[PDB]
């Protein structure tokens, strides 16, 4: 540890996208520092005034310089959550269209709880497997967390269960897509914790991809609303699979298999699957092994695919488009320093 | 487009970029501050991260100090040894303690930059500059053969040596000149020589930036009770405007003291030299004896005036063109490449023979009760 080598060293940690301490999210330190220091109450204090005299229009001219949401067109909302939206854009400068998922800071700092985004970042970003929905951008400002991904013009698989009375031969296509999904998760050191049909998006071509990560988690050492196992209503990596059960129960039912109009009535349901669970016999075996093991099941047993050249097939629905933007498959001033820029502080990623 | 984080002279540059988070933990770990949910978890994500950036990161346990060579109001000046190449250099430490408590801690960046960026023979170069929550750190070429000071106490002048010792800072003032500053603490104990004798400016903590029309407004009095001029000694809110002349005002201050072996407006009193300093007209006399010749009193006394009718004020030319510098073994544009009169004798690369010995004695910031951002006015100082 003596340099040059000592020096090459922090070169390496100021390049690598998978550091914390890289150059996009240094940048994000000082950003945040003028963003939660620049208030009159604040600036009376000799330190914060200087400092933001001197950081006033370099950082002004780093904000405007950086990617922002102004460099994006959004065409439409094509989805919504607890914390804020999906929209469908389009890059004004290359053209190029992409699905931006934005995540209110303020809701991440009233509610609490501004460290799930961080799990859905590292997946998306360093995954690089074709189950995966790539993210290619991650930007923010004072309100915002930006992700720019890859868009999935095929749509949800609710809303592909809702639209198709799902045969047995196409239900045994997705089920065995998610389980090589999960498994790349898995291989990655994650476990999902909300697999569902919602978070199982199809691209243009009609084949899956998993999406929705802010329920993930990363392992240890080792390995450790209905959808939701037993054990999490210390687990290893099962836990996942008991939601594909579920996804296939209601793929060939219609229905959730601990359906209720009551919620707390799901909680009952769930815990006493053994006398509350009630096609074909190898389907049936299937739903309820779960309520290479999973691989040399007789249910996946078929004369149309096979495990590894099973993204190569051709898919059961391959989405009609007309356009690069087709959506047809989808319907306070503080007092005092406070630091609600700091949970966000190197989520900057921008990749090559 | 992210010139703005390779470029040197940039504030975000990735040394500078670095220096914000560094702080940022510095003044934010502490039980009171932590209470905050947004403080305790960002100092949990940037914990070990930054103890490793800290690590890897020149720091002042990569250096060996061999002796205080120096110091000053806020700090000293130790010869110090980089432990992993075995080179050896001059480490100015700076006090943020002593900068935060008596205020003034903006001082240091045109010294960083006028160090760093100069590239002329008579100014000592910066190689590194560094930081931790309690200094500021300026790796700077060890000047074996001393400070002015010292060969003045050692050395009864002659008139020839006096002559290319003025000169040397003529050049090197002129330099500073030219990069659009005015030293405004021109004395021997900033005049520094290297290995081969020649001199070196030292000390630009007081230096500032001249506007188009080479002129500065400042309205507190700047430099030693010796060696300053009078349009600065006077100033004040309202009446503090003045050029580059007053440099030349603390040169005469220099041939004076160098020739004759006393400050031309030396007092016990300090309120005595300011008094003399004004009185300037009546107040300068030569020694009765006399031997220091016409043409040396005559620089002294051109020097030695009201800022309006002293040597200088129309340019360098005609402080070069004096009968003083007039001589038969140097040349202006060549001086620096000739034989120096003292060539310094050493022993190794870490002989102080020129330099006296120091006694010794610090403060730390009290614990916060709330951000106060300590180590805000340091941000970007890190270099190279
Ligand atoms: C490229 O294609 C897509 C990829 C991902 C998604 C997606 O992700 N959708 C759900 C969503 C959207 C917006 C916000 C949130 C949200 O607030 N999610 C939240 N998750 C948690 C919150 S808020 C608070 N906390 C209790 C922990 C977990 C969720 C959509 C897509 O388009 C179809
Ligand atoms: C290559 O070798 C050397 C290079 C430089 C120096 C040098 O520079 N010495 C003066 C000095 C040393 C340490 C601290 C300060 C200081 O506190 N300097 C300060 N300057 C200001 C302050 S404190 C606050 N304010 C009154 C205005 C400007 C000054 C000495 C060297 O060899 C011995």
């Amino acid at each position: 540890m003596s340099f040059e080598t000592r020096f090459e060293k922090m070169d390496n940690l100021l390049r690598d996208p998978k550091s914390e301490v890289n150059s996009d999210c240094l940048l994000d330190g000082l950003d945040a520092l003028v963003y939660d220091l620049d208030f009159p109450a604040l600036r009376k204090n000799k330190n914060i005034d200087n400092f933001l005299s001197r950081y006033k229009d370099t950082i002004n001219k780093i904000r405007d310089l950086r990617m922002k949401a102004e460099d994006y067109e959004v065409v439409k909302v094509i989805g919504r959550g607890a914390f804020g939206e999906v929209q469908l854009v389009r890059h004004k400068s290359t053209r190029k269209v992409y699905a931006m998922k934005l995540l209110s800071k303020f809701e991440m700092i009233k509610r609490s709880d501004s460290a799930f985004f961080w799990e859905e970042r590292d997946i998306m970003a360093f995954a690089n497997s074709p189950w995966v929905v790539q993210l290619f951008y991650a930007f923010q400002d004072d309100r915002y967390l930006y992700m720019v991904m890859e868009y999935m013009p095929g749509g949800d698989l609710v809303n592909l269960m809702s639209n198709y009375d799902v045969p047995e031969k196409w239900a045994r296509f997705y089920t065995a897509e998610v389980v090589l999904a999960l498994d790349a998760i898995h291989s990655m050191g994650f476990i999902h914790r909300d697999v569902k049909p919602d978070n199982m998006l199809l691209d243009k071509s009609g084949h899956l991809k998993l999406a929705d990560f802010g329920t993930c988690m990363k392992m240890n050492k080792e390995g450790m609303p209905d959808y939701i196992s037993p054990e999490v209503l210390y687990y290893g990596r099962e836990c996942d699979w008991w939601s594909v059960g579920v996804f296939l129960y209601e793929m060939l039912v219609g229905d959730t298999p601990f359906y209720a109009d009551s919620l707390v009535g799901t909680y009952s349901k769930i815990m006493n699957h053994k006398n509350s669970l009630t096609i074909s016999k190898e389907a049936k075996n299937l739903i309820c092994a779960f309520l290479e093991e999973i691989k040399r099941h007789l249910f996946f047993k078929n004369d149309q695919w096979a495990w590894e050249t099973l993204r190569d097939t051709v898919a059961p629905v391959v989405p009609d488009l007309s356009s690069d933007i087709d959506t047809s498959n989808f319907d306070p001033i503080p007092k005092a320093f406070v630091g609600n820029q700091l949970p966000f502080v190197g989520f900057t990623y921008y990749s090559n």
